[PDB]
């Protein structure tokens, strides 16, 4: 009763996609193994300390305790986690283990459950410990691909496969952001100018990804007014970036609430983008969109 | 040296679509006549006396004069106009005369002009007669089908076809709605959260029509909070008839600024739906996705 499976990164938002869009990456990812143990307690592994070892505190530790109750394992469970990245940089990093955990236990014992239903439990965990269901980052490290969170109270979940090849560039700033304090400057209400904007964007967005067109889905993804000015100040040389990397990239945006950045580059210019974020910032990962939590 | 075109009505906003959405419609439509004539002047006659004849205030001799002067044509034109639906009923009768001429002008004269451009033109017709360049009534006009104006500068318009099968319900009030009327009901701002809410049911809808999911379609159509809640007041009976057929429809909203209705019924109460509307409103008409402006 053993399973070590990849629980992917992932990036919400998308510019004018604010709590709706999510693109699941291929890397980074955490790493996790449950072994199915016969005692009743819920042991977690986690190298870098800074991450609850508390059940309870845990959000691995949430998923797996919620689902095991609902299913009658009646057994406790150990969790080995390989974290792939630092949390509260804007890749799903919890998002990450939550999808990862629930993922786990249904491949494990047969159970047959739903993708959306993994979704659902998965947000138990981002909610449990954040407050908020969140299958923005949840859906897409699940589904892979892009995935769209059109509705909760119910949850709603449309996929869309990405078929070609997009490759992806993201930027960790050595800096971190307070997930929430970026909540207050965000508006509370919006002109009617912006729900237009936004709406049509990304409508548009939907459209490119149907019709894999690369460079309209990145161009529309940079036009949101709403939060990114905002969000954008707090990440250093954010605007500068954008403007100087312009005509090398599909399209380049915050990734979740920052302050990692992820971009799409043109072929002709993948290296020379790459070390641009390089200059700026000193992490940078080259990957490309990913399917989602697979058994290793 | 005349040429003659059926310029479809058409239904905008879609309900969360505002100011982006288009449908284009098969009837009713405006049978409209180009001529070339000698003298550098432009002669309009129509069959609906509420409607100027003046060439700078009826929107096909706007469309006209502006497209002659761009491109220096020499002659001057006899446009005749057969109405087919009255203004202020939210059925686009305004563009459905602006993109017409724009059509008309472009065969005549061998313009060779792409659809994009057409639309442009007429958005001169809907700015210089309602001082506003909206283009959601022109764009589906032009294109037919499914569009979405995703940019007003440079204008960049979206087009989706309807291959398959939709059928619609149109009901026509005795009442109008101008320009005017039309933004005052429309509110100041508008909450995050409806921003959220709009952003993900009008982009399921374009998932909804690459999927050929009618359900889908209607049913996220139906989720505006922001001005459909208070532009439904308008229309005596409008909450009363979306009871009525709410399991026998997709979807039903309100056409455009209004006054007039849009039903997608179920193929299995199409009857017993038109004669719920008929009930409430004698103008009541069944029709279908159209294909753009035509040459008849
Ligand atoms: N399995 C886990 N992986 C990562 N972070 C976790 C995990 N379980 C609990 N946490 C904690 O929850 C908090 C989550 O921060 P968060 O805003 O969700 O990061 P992110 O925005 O990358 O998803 C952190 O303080 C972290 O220590
Ligand atoms: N060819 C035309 N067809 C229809 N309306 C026109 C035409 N030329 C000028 N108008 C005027 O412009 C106004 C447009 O009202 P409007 O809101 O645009 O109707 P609609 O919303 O159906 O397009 C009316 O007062 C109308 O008389």
């Amino acid at each position: 009763m053993k399973v070590r499976v990849k629980a992917p990164c992932t990036s919400a938002n998308l510019g004018v996609g604010f709590d709706v869009f999510g693109l699941c990456l291929k890397e980074p990812y955490d790493v996790i193994e449950v072994e199915a143990i016969d005692d009743k307690e819920i042991i977690i592994e986690v190298d870098d300390k800074n991450i609850p070892t508390d059940p309870d505190k845990n959000v691995a530790g949430i998923v797996a305790k919620k689902m095991i109750d609902d299913f009658n394992i009646g057994k406790g469970v150990k969790i080995t986690i390989k974290k792939g990245v630092k949390a509260g940089s804007g890749l799903g990093s919890s998002a990450a283990s939550s999808a990862g955990t629930a993922y786990a236990i249904n491949e494990l014992f047969k159970l047959n459950l739903d993708k959306l239903k993994l979704v659902d439990y998965a947000s138990y965990g981002e909610l449990a410990s954040s407050g908020a269901k969140h299958a923005d980052n949840v859906a897409p490290a699940i589904f892979g691909g892009f995935t769209m969170v059109t509705n909760y109270e119910p949850l709603e979940v449309l996929h869309i496969p990405i078929d070609f090849k997009l490759d992806i560039l993201i930027a960790i700033p050595n800096i971190s952001i307070n997930t929430k304090e970026a909540r207050e400057i965000l508006p509370k209400a919006v002109g009617l100018k912006d729900l237009v904007n936004n709406v049509g964007k990304a409508c548009g967005m939907v459209y490119a990804l149907y019709n894999k067109d690369k460079s309209l889905f990145g161009r529309y993804m940079m036009s949101d007014k709403v939060i990114e000015p905002v969000r954008g100040k707090l990440i250093p040389n954010y605007f500068k970036i954008k403007e100087e990397v312009k005509d090398k990239v599909y399209g380049i945006t915050i990734s979740g609430s920052g302050p990692s950045i992820i971009a799409f580059p043109k072929e002709e210019f993948i290296d020379e983008v790459e070390n641009i974020l390089r200059d700026y910032y000193e992490n940078t990962i080259r990957t490309e969109v990913g399917k989602g939590v697979e058994v290793v």
